């Protein structure tokens, strides 16, 4: 069902001198849910229940997001993809995930998860993905209605938009969910970002990291690497397509539709499709996992 209540209890662990927050419920091989910008583990709260009894249900808060510690000192050079990856790699190492992991990814969680899977292919039993960065992008491949705003994020105007005015949380997030969010739901999403300034840096650093037209070069290369790998990997996949969808449409969807050993379903939603179709998404993931774990 829908609902504003989080799934399970937030747990905390020290990683590289910072406390990171995560949900970890049940036993067995992990089903690892990874949020992106500007969300947290909370994104998966109505989806994870569908996987009850199918394994160890884990959802981590990326550094500086959800209930994880902020970087200190934060600034324009902090919260890059590389920095997030260092923290997340270390957290996933600390969690003792074993060698039959099912990844469930969205948004920046997909760039991070796809890359981790490429670097740990023997440990990945399956990958479920939705509204994901499936390859390096050109401006044409980026949603037309968001070009101006994201170009502004990736300019000097970004600090006022995001650090001062919290545009990613307050405008982009509900703007890309079809159903109206409740007071409690928005409260959960804005909680890590209540204070103006550096507390909101992760939500600005992320759009500045999107591999678009060759920039930034490091993330472009990482996405190029996982795009090539995923297009060849026989690891079972679940592509949750969305209608109308948002990011994973056009060329980037045409591309991920070439990936081998892939099941696809379509659900209602724009970008943050977890808020529109959590039960359809959860049921699909549960069926995927059941087939992977007979
Ligand atoms: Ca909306
Ligand atoms: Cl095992
Ligand atoms: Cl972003």
């Amino acid at each position: 069902s829908l609902g504003a209540k989080p799934f399970g209890e937030k747990k905390f662990i020290e990683i590289k001198g910072r406390r990171m927050a995560y949900i970890d419920e049940g036993t067995g091989d992990p089903i690892l849910f990874q949020h992106g910008n500007p969300t947290s583990s909370y994104l998966w709260r109505n989806i994870m229940p569908h996987c009850a009894g199918l394994g160890r249900l884990i959802a981590c808060d990326l550094i500086g997001m959800g209930d994880s510690d902020k970087l200190d000192p934060s600034g324009p050079e902090r919260y890059t993809y590389a920095e997030h990856r260092d923290y997340l790699d270390a957290l996933w190492e600390a969690l003792d995930l074993g060698d039959r992991v099912v990844l469930v990814v969205h948004d920046w969680g997909s760039a991070l998860g796809f890359d981790w899977a490429r670097r740990h292919r023997e440990r990945v039993q399956g990958i479920a993905y939705m509204e994901a960065v499936t390859m390096p992008l050109e401006w044409a491949d980026f949603p037309e209605q968001d070009r101006d705003l994201f170009q502004a994020f990736r300019s000097q105007a970004g600090e006022e938009l995001v650090l001062q005015d919290n545009v990613f949380v307050e405008q982009v997030l509900p703007g890309l969910i079809l159903r109206p969010l409740s007071e409690a739901e928005m409260a959960a999403y804005r909680e890590p970002f209540l204070a103006a300034g550096e507390a909101r840096r992760p939500t600005l650093s992320w759009p500045r990291q999107i591999p678009i037209a060759g920039t930034p070069a490091d993330v472009v290369a990482i996405a190029r690497d996982y795009a090539g790998w995923l297009s060849e990997s026989p690891i079972p996949k679940l592509f949750i397509n969305a209608e109308p969808g948002h990011l994973t449409t056009g060329r980037i969807r045409d591309f991920c539709r070439t990936w081998p050993n892939q099941t696809e379903i379509t659900v209602a939603g724009a970008h943050f499709i977890q808020e529109d179709s959590p039960d359809e998404i959860g049921a699909a993931i549960a069926a995927f996992v059941r087939r992977l774990r007979p």
